[PDB]
């Protein structure tokens, strides 16, 4: 399975993506890393690993829709069959959710459906949970719809930060994110019709 990966920051998740699809067993290869930010971290660890770069600045373009087809044509360039959203920071458009159903994978750092959107930590954080984690799932038009393909539970200690809990948290990504793609890769798990998770 081709892949894709889309990422706006430090890109471990990507990194830990890089690690997993270099081992022989692997199902998956990363193709291309398309970045919404340029001179971010993720793209060195990209072009370190070999792996094709594009910058597609989202400032660029008129709405989601049209920077959504600058991606869509480079994963059509790169016969791309499945894109990992490893810390992209960019809501998709509808239509292109719809084109990629079951077809795209995110990497959230809460477990959900607790903490849906952008600062899933500071809310575990202010809601006082002990325990969190992460979750690896099907992206929909929305965070509800998604179909989860793996959670990792992660303990909130006291005292802990959103640098602090993030970290450990991290770690929790980078087993669940190379597995869950592996599943996929490999056919394993896929939506079913029913549009839920379906394991072969
Ligand atoms: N249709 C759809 N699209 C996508 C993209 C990722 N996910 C799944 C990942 C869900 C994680 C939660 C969040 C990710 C990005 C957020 C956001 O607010 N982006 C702002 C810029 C904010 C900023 O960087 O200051 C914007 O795009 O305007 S929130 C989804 C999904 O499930 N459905
Ligand atoms: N909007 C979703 C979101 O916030 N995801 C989070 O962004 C980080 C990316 O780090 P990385 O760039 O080092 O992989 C990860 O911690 C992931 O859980």
């Amino acid at each position: 399975a081709r892949v894709a990966v889309l990422i706006s920051g430090t890109g471990s998740n990507l990194q830990a993506l890089i690690d997993s699809t270099r081992e022989p067993n692997s199902s998956a290869q990363i193709d291309i890393v398309i970045s919404n930010k340029a001179a971010v971290a993720g793209l060195d660890k990209a072009e370190r690993a070999g792996i094709p770069t594009r910058v597609i600045n989202h400032k660029l373009y008129k709405n989601r829709v049209e920077f959504d087809s600058a991606i869509d044509l480079v994963l059509e360039e790169f016969s791309i069959d499945i894109v990992c959203l490893a810390g992209f920071m960019r809501i998709l458009s509808g239509p292109f959710v719809q084109k990629w159903n079951g077809k795209m994978l995110n990497i959230h750092p809460s477990l959900l459906p607790s903490f849906k959107g952008s600062n899933a930590h500071e809310q575990a954080l202010e809601t006082g949970v002990t325990v969190t984690g992460c979750t690896v799932h099907f992206v929909a038009e929305d965070v509800d719809a998604g179909q989860i393909i793996l959670q990792e539970a992660v303990p909130v200690k006291r005292g802990d930060t959103v640098a602090t809990l993030s970290e450990r948290v991290k770690l929790a990504e980078h087993k669940i994110f190379p597995a869950a793609l592996q599943l996929v890769a490999s056919g394993t798990v896929q939506l079913g019709e029913n549009g839920k998770i379906c394991w072969v």
